[PDB]
């Protein structure tokens, strides 16, 4: 049980890619699947599961786009700024990295909402029960995700 | 709390480095002192204190020329392996730096052992009370220190 303390920004970053992006990517691509077909079975007659297929697909692509940025652009730049080297916009940088996890975040509630916290109803079997499982394991997953870099990470370069 | 397994080759040793070898080192330049000064003053009255002195002196010699030979030599060869660069005599790093190890293994049984098990007598006060509990202090990281390299650092390239 690591101290993040210790962790510098470039190895914190590292942490959060093994531990979450990547983690995250491929479940991504195993529930989708599960998703669009609780939707396209049991939302001809239940309604709010298509908007929830409708709304974990803008989370999802939410995500997976934010993390891109992160990756390939943003983290790159919360380490040349902590290692020294003149990055002029890593406030703005912080800053919508924020407005994504904010955004993501009333997105969770929105699922969370339809699902009723993700406790299926008795008529629920199968599928309708895993998509619900697996999307609370998700949105877990999520919340740890953006509390370690919004109170961890983004804190030890400002 | 964090997962050290997901930490690479190189953020982990990072990790090694801030977390317990500067801590260590910087340990061992405050604590020295008051282990020579308690064993000067009630080392006469008690000669197993300086048993403790020698046994300490060692230990400390040990652990800071082998943290050197990981931080100078072989946390390089361990990078290098893990980017890919051709290291051969890698068993023979872990294996030596095991063979360290278990050295300051049993040393540190010894310290424990003399000194009850770094229960202080009624005799002491003062100082014989703060070394006994800097002692078990310094001896708990690095049964942290040298686990995390064992069965992390050298089972990630092995
Ligand atoms: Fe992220
Ligand atoms: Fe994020
Ligand atoms: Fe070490
Ligand atoms: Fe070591
Ligand atoms: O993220
Ligand atoms: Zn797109």
């Amino acid at each position: 049980s690591l101290n993040p303390k210790f962790l510098n920004v470039s190895s914190l970053i590292q942490y959060i890619q093994s531990a979450y992006h990547e983690p995250l990517r491929e479940e991504f691509k195993n529930l989708t699947p599960y998703v669009t077909k609780l939707s396209k079975v049991h939302g001809p007659n239940h309604p709010y599961l298509v908007e929830l297929k409708e709304t974990y697909d803008t989370f999802k692509n939410g995500m997976l786009e934010h993390m891109q940025k992160e990756d390939d652009v943003d983290f790159p730049k919360l380490i040349k700024y902590e290692q020294g080297e003149v990055v002029d916009d890593i406030n703005t940088v912080i800053d919508d990295l924020v407005s994504d996890h904010i955004a993501t975040g009333e997105l969770l509630v929105k699922m969370s909402e339809l699902t009723s916290s993700y406790e299926p109803p008795i008529e629920a079997a199968g599928t309708w029960r895993l998509v619900y499982q697996r999307l609370k394991a998700l949105e877990v997953l999520t919340h740890e995700h953006v509390h370690l870099e919004n109170h961890v990470l983004f804190k030890k370069v400002s």
